[PDB]
């Protein structure tokens, strides 16, 4: 029973029958097994020996299989359970795509009021809070700058109780974490409410503590255009107001001057210049998008729009994301420090492009002349129906988020389409009472995504309870486009994005036109 327990505990019916179905009849599989299973049930489009024989090289843990080339459900587990078997495509984990166009292209990961680690009123900052958000992948940051004590400039939030910071301490910070997670450019946005003598001293501090990785004149060339990541590659660009405003600041702003929304331009030629940056609250946006979608389309096209929480959300708590990229927004700024949905879907967004903040947009939100609009539908690119079936097979090791006890989790699982409004989806699972080792569903979704360009899959796991609201368990967001078929692993991911080392769910993914 000492193996019985190991080997019963650690024993995974669909996973035998996987094998069983992959392998037939044989004890193993042989690369032309696997080739087939590969491409048969994975669907992998590089499935051929190469890839199967990289994997048992990688994955079989049998050295006489490994060696005679074949795989055994062992080794099978491996795989499933591996980078590579993970619904996260693993190929989207590195920097794939074309980073070569105007910023306004791409969405960028941003961050609203950085610098605070709470909520809005009395909370505090940190410099610890820019670090987390660089360490998340954070290009754009928040510095809201007021004249402290001895001529030295601090930030926090304006006219209000939030504990302060100094502007050249967070200078350093960013300093030292800007490119950890990624080597494309790091804006900053400055909030200047500074006298002229303070002023001076920032721009001090700018220029002697970023030092070169400051940008502070234009790229040669780049006239009609916003550079590209790769062009401000390892350079950070400040924004702000350009000519109260020493010129030592205003002379920094190069790509990015904040100016006050005029609208959009189409009853013309121009509006606001590509180097121009525009804001809108969360509902100014809303409206802007309820009644002018394709304007702030075409708008997005060439210009970056910021966007940020409405301000009734002294919580720091998050709106949804997906609107505003449906609309082409890139500067959607969330409060990074604040665990959510919202910021779940934000962090699945920017996980992909090997998660270096800059993420391609969909080429029909790149076309200036578009007739998208994500609230008015008609036929065009964007338009390409998908039919995806999630089956919810398996949970292994779930977590316990609750009291002392492990008082056997009572787990379900909710899976959630997030896009275009028609799009919008979501479906549960029934409750498994008391098992986060393997509670076993078996449950099947289908959705139908007619705009799966701008669809984001999102798994997520409570702890069900009657009397109370359920706990959360993990959860996990996939991007649409990198979203792996067949039978994959889905490796849960705590409240504050950190990944459960051995928490997942099993399902088995088709997609089909």
């Amino acid at each position: 029973e000492i193996e019985t327990f190991y080997k019963m505990l650690t024993q995974r019916a669909e996973i035998d029958r996987a094998f069983e179905e992959a392998a037939g009849s044989a004890e193993t599989l042989s690369v032309e097994r696997l080739v087939t299973f590969l491409q048969h049930q994975q669907r992998e489009e590089e499935a051929g020996p190469a890839l199967a024989l990289s994997l048992i090289e990688r994955y079989e843990p049998s050295e006489t299989a490994k060696a005679q080339r074949q795989m055994t459900k062992d080794g099978f587990l491996m795989y499933l359970l591996s980078a590579d078997g993970n619904a996260f495509s693993l190929a989207h984990r590195r920097v794939y795509q074309d980073m070569d166009q105007p910023l306004s292209h791409y969405l960028v990961s941003s961050s609203h009021n950085t610098y605070l680690l709470e909520d809005q009123l009395t909370g505090p900052s940190s410099t610890e809070a820019y670090i987390r958000a660089l360490c998340k992948g954070c290009r754009c940051l928040e510095l809201d700058c007021w004249d402290g004590p001895n001529q030295e400039p601090i930030i926090y939030h304006g006219y209000t109780f939030t504990s302060k910071i100094l502007f050249c301490d967070v200078l350093r910070a960013i300093r030292d974490y800007a490119f950890k997670a990624s080597p494309y450019p790091v804006i900053l946005s400055l909030e200047n409410h500074c006298s002229l003598e303070q002023q001076r001293v920032m721009a001090r501090h700018l220029r002697a503590i970023l030092g070169p990785i400051l940008l502070d004149q234009p790229l040669d060339g780049v006239t009609t255009s916003l550079p590209s990541p790769e062009q401000l590659k390892g350079k950070i660009l400040l924004k702000g107001k350009k000519l109260k405003l020493v010129p030592e600041l205003s002379d920094m702003i190069i790509y990015c001057k904040s100016v006050h929304f005029g609208g959009f331009s189409s009853p013309g030629t121009s509006g606001q210049a590509f180097y121009e940056m525009a804001s809108f609250s969360e509902s100014r946006a809303l409206r802007l998008l309820q009644e002018s979608g394709n304007g702030f389309v075409r708008h997005n096209v060439s210009c970056l729009s910021r966007i940020y929480p409405a301000g009734w959300r002294t919580d720091s708590s998050n709106y949804s994301p997906v609107e505003m990229w449906n609309g082409g927004c890139q500067i959607v700024a969330l409060n990074f420090q604040t665990p959510g949905p919202e910021m779940d879907v934000y962090l699945g967004c920017f996980q992909d492009n090997g998660g270096c903040g800059y993420v391609l947009k969909p080429a029909f939100l790149r076309d200036p002349n578009t007739t998208f609009n994500s609230r008015a539908l008609t036929q065009g690119p964007w338009w390409r129906p998908e039919r995806l079936r999630v089956r919810i097979i398996s949970g292994q090791q779930l977590p316990k988020v609750n009291k002392n006890k492990n008082s056997i989790v009572d787990p379900k699982v909710i899976v959630e389409i997030h896009g275009v409004g028609r799009d919008t989806g979501s479906r549960q699972t029934a409750v498994i009472t008391n098992n986060g080792f393997n509670p076993r569903w078996d449950m099947e979704f289908e959705f139908e995504v007619t705009v799966p360009d701008l669809a984001l899959v999102r798994f997520m796991v409570e702890d069900y309870d009657s009397s109370s609201k359920n706990d959360f368990i993990g959860q996990s967001t996939i991007p649409w486009n990198s979203l792996k078929q067949g039978y994959r692993h889905v490796h849960l991911l705590s409240k504050n994005g950190d990944q459960h080392p051995s928490a997942t769910l099993f399902v088995k993914i088709s997609i089909q036109d």
